[PDB]
């Protein structure tokens, strides 16, 4: 059951401020939504509480450890372990404390490089591209509605072979 990230980090790798992300960028979201809708997306607590409502047409789950959570269109696990008992293609989808402990154990990343410096509270952890295999690398196209310079990155995990 394929485990990936999804993630937009800028370029020193913040990915949220004050809960929320820090640009305004509508074909990451699309992304996003074409990604994932039919999947399943994993989140703590907190980018659930972000977001305040399950993201529609794809199974919504939710990390945490209160057991008096219980919101419509969600469904709850307590662990890390549960994670992998989750059919299907499964999207590790935030937030910093989440990515941390998954970064080690995803097959693949789904990152879209914001490409500029935004101030931000809450990061991507460090990775280097020696451990990772570009399958794909996309310039974003710009408008008038998206303005920021993007990547969207394919990473898949390296395997690690005698010399
Ligand atoms: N740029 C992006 O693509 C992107 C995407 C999503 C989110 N974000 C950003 O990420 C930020 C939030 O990240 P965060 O690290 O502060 O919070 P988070 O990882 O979203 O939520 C952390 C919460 O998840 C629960 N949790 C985590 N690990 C657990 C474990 N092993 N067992 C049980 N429960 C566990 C805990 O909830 P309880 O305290 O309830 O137990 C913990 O407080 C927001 O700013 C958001 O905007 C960015």
């Amino acid at each position: 059951m394929t485990l990936s990230i999804l993630v937009a980090h800028d370029l020193q790798r913040v990915i949220g401020f004050e809960n929320q992300l820090p640009w305004h960028l509508p074909n990451d979201l699309k992304h996003v939504k074409k990604l994932s809708t039919g999947h399943t997306l994993v989140m703590g607590r907190k980018t659930f509480e972000s977001i305040g409502k399950p993201l529609p047409n794809r199974r919504n789950v939710v990390l945490t450890s209160d057991t008096s959570f219980n919101v419509e269109g969600v469904d709850v696990i307590h662990s890390i372990e549960d994670i992998y008992q989750l059919p299907g293609h499964v999207f590790i989808f935030g937030g910093q404390t989440l990515f941390e402990e998954m970064i080690d154990k995803v097959d693949d990343m789904y990152i879209t490089v914001i490409e500029g410096k935004f101030r931000g509270d809450t990061f991507f952890p460090p990775y280097t591209f020696e451990d990772w295999e570009v399958a794909s690398s996309v310039e974003g196209k710009l408008d008038e509605k998206n303005t920021i310079p993007h990547t969207f990155l394919h990473l898949i995990r390296k395997k690690l072979v005698p010399r």
